[PDB]
């Protein structure tokens, strides 16, 4: 049983510069924060940062 909330990366992405962190498919992302409508906040890989929603997936589903 999960802690809590835990995402998984469907898609790659890359750390635009400050403030973003990368993305592999496979991957555990940690969602903590919301931005405006597609960029969170969260933590991968050790990596902390924001990050494109459309290439996570909530563990429900």
């Amino acid at each position: 049983m999960v802690p809590g909330r835990k995402f998984i990366a469907v898609k790659a992405h890359s750390p635009q510069g400050e403030g973003e962190i990368p993305l592999h498919r496979g991957e555990a992302v940690k969602v903590l924060s919301i931005g405006e409508g597609g960029f969170w906040e969260g933590t991968v890989k050790g990596r902390t940062g924001w990050f494109p929603a459309d290439c996570v997936e909530e563990v429900q589903m």
